[PDB]
DNA sequence: CGGCCTACG
DNA sequence: CGTAG
DNA sequence: GCCG
């Protein structure tokens, strides 16, 4: 088992779901307390279990696995022996965890805002609604739409959204293309938002594209909220006899950068953090969603595909459905 | 012990 | 500060 | 919290 998540296939479904879920609760709780290091370790340990070929049945099977030390091993041991881990259950039922989870789920609210509200004594969404001047426009939209945004987006919803995005993109710039990214590109059947990447085969033609796309979607009445190359939107999606709000992200990249942007926006989040960590620490190359830089030659790698990027970094290629770290 | 991804709005 | 994978 |  290699130590970086980008060095191993991780499928969407696996053989250690309960164990990974428990470690991810502790990762989430670490993040609510501002402990990014502990968050990363628990995320990585969870991800190692997702990559195993069969269920962990005995504590012995953790020996040698990366990111399993005393703490993560104890969590697993308690789950194997008793079916529950006391620490995990204490987190789950804690007022702090539940409220921080509720507040940070709001579009426009991060850990720092949620924590301040928590320390002020706020606990529920209606608490927030009763003092609306205390909220940004973005937070107001996130609160108004919170119920719809909590409802899973289905793959059927995604196909409908992609056609309407393509129509606006085609008027904004004939020849521009729309690619589904994020979790749905990794094979998820549901999700909490839809991610699209837009480019044009003629380098430079994509300049100024996103405003033109946004104005066209808004003129079609489809945009419930929007605030450039990244747009974080709430879209009106038709439903039987009505509609629902859906989070949609639209990103533009020049075709020279498209493989990097595709790689970055396909995720998973942990996969990409691990890939960038691997690039820099193991290969001395600096990776982002725009390119891959050699800081000794002061040159950027040209890539025509995701396959090119994995080759550059000396990694076996993983298709999107094996990037579910 | 230092490090923990790296951007854009 | 928020957002994204 | 863990790795190197
Ligand atoms: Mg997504
Ligand atoms: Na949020
Ligand atoms: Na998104």
């Amino acid at each position: 088992m290699p130590a970086y998540a980008c060095q191993r296939p991780t499928p969407l479904t696996h053989h250690n779901t309960g164990l990974s879920e428990a470690l991810e609760i502790l990762a989430e709780a670490a993040g609510f307390e501002g402990s990014e290091g502990r968050l990363l370790t628990f995320c990585r340990a969870a991800s190692v279990l997702k990559a195993l070929p069969s269920p962990v049945t005995t504590l012995s099977q953790l020996q040698g696995l990366p990111h399993f030390g005393e703490h993560s091993s104890r969590v697993v041991q308690e789950l194997l022996e008793h079916g529950v881990c006391e620490e995990v259950e204490r987190v789950r039922r804690s007022e702090r965890y539940q409220t921080m989870k509720l507040f940070t789920q709001i579009f426009g609210v991060g850990v720092k805002t949620a924590d301040r509200w928590y320390r002020e004594g706020l606990r529920t969404l209606d608490d927030l609604r009763e003092q609306p001047q205390k909220l940004t426009q973005q937070q107001k939209a996130g609160l108004q739409h919170h119920q719809d945004l909590s409802t899973p987006v289905l793959r059927s919803d995604v196909d409908a959204l992609q056609q309407v995005v393509e129509e606006a993109v085609g008027q904004a710039l004939p020849g521009a293309t729309v690619t589904l990214t994020g979790g749905f590109r990794r094979g998820k059947l549901q999700g909490h938002d839809v991610d699209f990447l837009i480019t044009h085969p003629k380098e430079g033609q994509e300049a100024g594209l996103l405003p033109r796309v946004m104005c066209r979607l808004q003129d079609q009445g489809l945009i419930l909220y929007h605030q450039f190359e990244r747009s974080f939107c709430i879209f009106r999606l038709p439903q039987p006899g009505s509609w629902k709000a859906v989070r949609v992200d639209l990103v533009v990249a020049p075709v020279s950068q498209f493989p990097f942007a595709l790689l970055g926006w396909t995720g998973s989040k942990l996969f990409q953090r691990e890939l960038r960590r691997f690039s820099r620490k193991e290969k001395g190359l600096w990776l982002n969603s725009h390119g891959l830089f050699d800081p000794e030659q002061k040159t950027f790698f040209q890539a025509a595909s995701e396959e090119d990027i994995f080759r550059h970094l000396g990694l076996e290629y993983l298709p999107p459905e094996q990037r579910n770290a």
